[PDB]
């Protein structure tokens, strides 16, 4: 099982770091036109959130040598031009943020990639898989280009699945309090695209409302919840770790204690490694580098009555997501190509 | 109408700044044992959020001279010892955070104060008034010690009143994304009281869940909503301005447009000066120094269906609250003593 | 005296805000291709540091109406294409950051501008004027394109002039602790140009060393100090206000008290409005919106001996600079064209 | 070699974490009256800078069990009352910040401690040792109570020793750009002691000048430099890692390259483990958890001429200092008692 990364950004670099921990997938090629091999080596070795790379990075010459293993480096604007097949890359992690359609992401298959995982929710009807929710619905004969959804969908959908299966979600509304991202700016200025005028405001001293499609995305991943969730985000100045705040009306009565046991039962059985739980007095920094998709915080939750609850789940939007994308690439490899 | 301030902290100092804008109430005495007159002058003249004091501050000698008017200064630990009557202070703004019972705050009446406004939700059954919600229920013959509730209750209760009167709230759950406060710490350490273990975590790099009684407080201020709201807070690193995120099931169908008109109608009529609205792409810094209790953000709100909505309202937790406390002191003066 | 702004960024917008306070210069046209008239109106009305615009902004139709006065708006990538003469703009404030040569900035004169002020230190030998230092050396018959230097050069050169004239600078080394800027990124990523690899690291949680040419620039503005100063910057997460820390060996003995009087004498005479001083326990937020170039902080300075001193001067890098650029445009207008 | 910790704050807790990495010293007792055993366990297991404790923490019952080893816990205000001898603690790390005299810190010897290390510069003439500078001057027959100096003195004195021995320091002035500390406040308020009025200003949005005695302290640790250094600090909002900026006139000519080799030679020989160096484009976050006292940043330094240089050295003020205090406790144990 071999992996190519297009776009060596926050997700592309932490996907690389996650594979270097992992014995059943290897990164064999990277493409990023806005950094040479030496700048790629620097942004890999040093991270302002995730700390110094655990291992060795050197430049061998238009290639990286990461823990002693050769990683071919490319600088191609066009996906059709990256020689993925020559490099021996079977799956491409597409993490540029700018090839989020089947039309655009399928051009990677001309380079000789077998499968493409988009690291984003798609602009079209590319199927989204979330690990431990609907990843086993994946059909290798039907799709070559798939999406791993967003950080937030990977947080919310495991929690929503547990809740819906055990109690039933009638109606739900999510807020995500979300750490800041590359789309935001250090000082007030024109947003790229003049599209989210608010995203362009000084990131470090503002609470910034954002639209997110994450909650409607849970309706694709869990069709039972189609039209039962919507949601909004609030961007805050912290550098990493985000929190989903899911308000739902339940079809059956459930105490927070009953919900906590339902979560604990799934975390210790079918969603081992994806869903986690805590009863500790935790704060966002406590999950930097957490590999779980979703950590249910028992003591932060509040119920109005047995039927109407607000549930709090943490997620490392950088590190948790990247582990899931590597999980899905391992899973997709096991199903053939 | 004359005002004494006990506790020259964030609320005590901005109450002073609000009165200096105001022609129908004057601050005549301050008490704070943890700052001398010269340090009081400094913390008044300079503010990291609210900017340089608009006017003159000098030390005349154990007294302040603020815009040319003498303000007597005291350094008394015990409220029974502050000579409020001698200084000519009729109302005491009690903003220490440590005399939030009738038992403790009534000791100010021994000093010759006529009325006490607690600048906090009380630990006992002191009545809470919120301006433009239930302030006209105040009976001067029945209470000498009253509370102005919290910043958050002053944000949520005007919005909840508008919504409940027009559509009816069945059930509601609030999240407040709240700017950081004096209870928090710059670095991880023992909380004062070892009570909110999470509040003691490094304030500047963490998202910190908090308990808040603000939403249950709306059930005292609006008895129709007793038991219909609860709520939680999330402390974030921004220095000022907070946002209430009210998820409610409504008894009547309402679009966000219908809710926006209901808010606009109340902001331009009975809640002039308390409730505001915006359709601009606003972010938290845009309300620093806003005197409104609550600014409804039309474009941040989201409805799941005609009956289940999430509403977003901003509030300057420092400046908006302080104006309301000065409003209530003016109102309480007009009712006698 | 009329002013056109090319580049409606942090400096372009605060130059506009400074002129709206000012009765002897008017902004008559703006050019920015990366924002339409409606987005320009938004970024003008709302500021995360400088607060809500003091006055009215509306869109009249591909034009702004700012405090009731028409400001023509353009969206041209090429300076040769902006019709400055048609709009009646005599001086162009060139604040894009990308036309910092005479070759590139002189193309504005094809549009019918008479004079160009670059809002940056130049990449070539365009002359730099600093107000109250060497602005009277300006020869209108010799130069049409001039530079206003940097924020830091405007802080350091008034202080260096006072010190050098009174005591004599033998050798000096500057550090500027500098608030974050549009060149920085919210999260770790490729710098624009792959040039300052460090500038591309997460701005909000890092102390970031930077190169600055500000101190060598003081050697152009004050030729007596050519080769006597160099300097470096440290970027820190605060949103605005910077501090120059000038370590100098002096040719004559001077106590900090003697230096404080020298500064006070110049602030109250020849550098009225440019150089300021404080003996208060000030912190960076206390100078947000300060119009001075340089505020000498007496109590932060330290001398090793009568000859070797470290001097601390604050500056609002956004607001102070923008006032100086408007000052220089008023001055340049008074000298002819 | 056994260690007791008085004061389980940032330094007390990271001293514990450093010993748990270390095979030649064991923490056997902790005293902190402002946290019970359960709150001590929480503040040990979770850290907003240093991440989750690497190992196990449980409460056995008024005792901790840390990686399976019993650590006795006390809650005594008075040092004379802590039974250090009963617990088997030979050295006491005194890290409260409030027993920084021989008079006060010697009361720990009544509890049956043999030696006391103050984790601070002393208010009196307690001797200061810095590891790899003057620690071998320590005489166990002459002193039972010693100081490990400050974080900054441990950064500056190794660098100053290398520079002075090789080139000679004529005169030097230090600035430290310093991460925020427990003395600072989240919002503007009275400083504890009304002493550093500036330290009491909102920590997260301000650049705050501070006095530091660190540079004069280098004159005790290196008597050759008595009266040759002074220095000041600037507190900035970052949560950890600080940078010393040493401007010195040298007695011999030295290029930054010659200084870099002098540092490299000492880092790889006599100051192995204390002094480090980097030529990478590093930023403060890159040294979180660095165990070095001082990391010389070649590419951030600047020389005016061969004789007058500004040198930049990083230090983790929390983690680097704590390792040095554990180093000194190991060293002091090896010399007898
Ligand atoms: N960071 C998060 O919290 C997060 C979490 C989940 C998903 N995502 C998604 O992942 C994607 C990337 O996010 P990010 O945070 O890493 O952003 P980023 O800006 O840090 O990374 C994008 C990278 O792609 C590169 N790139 C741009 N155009 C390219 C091209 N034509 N070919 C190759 N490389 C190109 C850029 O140079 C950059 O390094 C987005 O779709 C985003 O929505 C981000
Ligand atoms: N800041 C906010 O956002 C906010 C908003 C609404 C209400 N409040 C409430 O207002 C109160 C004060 O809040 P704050 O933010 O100003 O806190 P703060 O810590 O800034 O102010 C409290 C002040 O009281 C002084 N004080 C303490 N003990 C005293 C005594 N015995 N006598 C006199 N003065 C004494 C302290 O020195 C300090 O200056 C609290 O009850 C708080 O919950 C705060
Ligand atoms: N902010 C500071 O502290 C500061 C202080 C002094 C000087 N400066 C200098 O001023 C300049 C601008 O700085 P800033 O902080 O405002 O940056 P900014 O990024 O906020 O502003 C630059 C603006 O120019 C626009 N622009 C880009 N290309 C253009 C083009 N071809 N035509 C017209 N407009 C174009 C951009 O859209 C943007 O709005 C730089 O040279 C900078 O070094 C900045
Ligand atoms: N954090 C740094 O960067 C740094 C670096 C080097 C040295 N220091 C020094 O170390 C000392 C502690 O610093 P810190 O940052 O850990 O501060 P801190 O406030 O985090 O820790 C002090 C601890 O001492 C406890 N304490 C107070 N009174 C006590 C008493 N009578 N008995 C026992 N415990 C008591 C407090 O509860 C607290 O947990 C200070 O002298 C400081 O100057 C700090």
């Amino acid at each position: 099982g071999t992996l190519g990364i297009n776009g060596f950004g926050r997700i592309g670099r932490l996907v690389l770091r996650a594979c270097m921990e992992r014995n059943d997938i290897t990164v064999v090629a990277i493409n990023d036109p806005f950094m040479d091999v030496e700048y790629m080596a620097y942004l890999l070795k040093y991270d302002s959130v995730h700390g110094n790379f655990n291992g060795t990075v050197e430049v061998s010459g238009k290639d990286l040598c990461i823990n002693g293993k050769v990683v071919k480096v490319f600088q191609a604007k066009d996906p059709a031009e990256i020689p993925w097949g020559a490099s021996g890359a079977q799956i491409v992690c597409e993490s540029t943020g700018v090839f989020t359609t089947e039309e655009k992401a399928s051009l990677h298959l001309k380079g000789g990639a077998k499968k493409v995982i988009i690291s984003a929710p798609p602009k079209d009807n590319v199927p989204m898989y979330v690990m431990g929710v609907n990843n086993t619905e994946y059909d290798p004969s039907k799709f070559n280009v798939i999406s791993n959804a967003s950080c937030t969908t990977n947080c919310l959908a495991p929690l929503a699945k547990i809740i819906n299966d055990k109690f039933g979600i009638v109606e739900g509304l999510m807020t995500t309090v979300h750490s800041l991202t590359a789309n935001q700016l250090t000082v007030d200025g024109p947003s790229k695209g003049g599209k989210d005028w608010r995203a362009g405001r000084c990131a470090g001293n503002n609470i910034i409302p954002a639209s997110t499609g994450a909650a409607k995305a849970v309706g694709k991943v869990i069709p039972a919840l189609n039209g039962k969730l919507t949601g909004m985000a609030i961007r805050v100045p912290t550098p990493d770790v985000s929190v989903v705040d899911l308000t739902c009306k339940l079809a059956k009565p459930a105490s927070i204690e009953e919900i906590y046991q339902a979560v604990k039962e799934a975390s210790n059985g079918p969603m081992k490694g994806i869903m986690g739980y805590t009863s500790d007095d935790v704060v966002s920094t406590d999950f930097i580098g957490c590999k779980y998709s979703s950590i249910f915080d028992k003591n932060a939750c509040i119920a109005l009555n047995d039927s109407f609850v607000k549930l709090i789940s943490w997620y490392d939007n950088e590190s948790g997501y990247s582990n899931r994308l590597v999980d899905l690439a391992v899973y997709v490899a096991s199903r053939g190509l």
